[PDB]
């Protein structure tokens, strides 16, 4: 379970610039690509969300820990997370893709929830077409009720991504994440950043 | 005399990624350094941020124009200026400085204004060291106007700087200010972000 029950308590305790940094583009009105649980507290959010940024010119929101070990400390999760600017952006943007990390270093998958259908099943279908694990989320992850961060954006619909830590390690040269080898992506890396904005593509091209 | 009354307005008639962007980097609990007018606003603020925001490891907020034309329009004044992301911020910073440029292409000169006094004359003393002209404003740009967006830091007190066209055209190569060369920047420039680092460092040393 969490340490802070929401980001108030987080930030009442934490030094920003020591902890945690926020990042934040605002830049497109229909989608916002963002994680809560970005830098170090899920390893590879920071840089996918940054990939996808740079293909789509989707905005951008970043709540990352900065602490070389332990950011856990810092995770709020979505049901809890009200950092104001997050909100406030959620709430300036039709649609939302929030990218996450989970806990599998045995199995590369990507869980897709949210309450998004249309473009949650987009995003799927792409992933697979690069020959990247991927399913409709079931067990967990599934994202369907009111308060996760991604379903506060304007439409109260948004598609959420669980990334295993298998998957996230392949995002990075010789399977590694260190921050120093974070710059450093692979071939799979790509291909999934590409797969999300295919997804945006067709979605914005249906509707 | 602004087009919009707030910024409000101004959001409600723009479309965001086409006639301005905003972007925001909190990383500092003591100071921010940002610009309501960036981008092609007043052009060169934008630049200025960026590089003294790395010197610093201060927090960053830009409200930017990015139309290539008449972006005039998207100028809400200091006092007017309330972006609630931008209203956050500075309510999270103990001080902050936010940087403006004024129209005088014959003259290169900064007012230095603002409820902070302290860090105003140190801003003013270590531009003149380095051969930039600078000085305290006393008939117009006092910015002593608590309304007035650097004033809302959570001190109340900020600084600010108006800086003239000709001074902000001196920032770039060739005296060059269009926006396709704002990357090619000039000594002037970095002597002037450099300034702005020596002041903070000397008036923190204080306290
Ligand atoms: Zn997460
Ligand atoms: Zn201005």
């Amino acid at each position: 379970t969490d340490t802070y029950p929401n980001i108030e308590a987080l930030e009442n305790a934490e030094t920003v610039g020591v902890a945690y940094n926020i990042e934040v583009k605002r830049q497109n009105p229909s989608m916002i690509y963002f994680s809560p649980h970005a830098g170090g507290i899920e390893v590879g959010t920071t840089e996918l969300i940054y990939r996808v940024v740079e293909l789509t010119g989707g905005s951008l929101y970043l709540f990352q820990g900065l602490l070389p070990s332990g950011n856990s400390r810092l995770h709020v999760t979505s049901t809890h997370f009200d950092e104001p600017m997050a909100v406030c952006m959620l709430s300036k943007h039709t649609d939302a893709v929030s990218f996450h990390g989970y806990k599998d270093d045995y199995n590369k998958n990507t869980l897709v929830g949210g309450l998004n259908t249309e473009l949650r099943n987009l995003i799927v279908s792409k992933l697979n077409s690069k020959g990247i694990a991927a399913e409709v989320a079931t067990d967990r992850f599934t994202a369907t009720d009111p308060d996760n961060i991604v379903n506060r954006c304007a439409s109260g619909k948004g598609v959420q991504l669980e990334i295993s830590s298998a998957q996230r390690r392949a995002f990075f040269q010789n399977n590694d994440w260190s921050k120093a080898n974070r710059g450093n992506v692979t071939q799979e890396f790509l291909d999934y950043a590409e797969a999300i904005k295919e997804a945006e593509a067709e979605y914005y091209g249906l509707e």
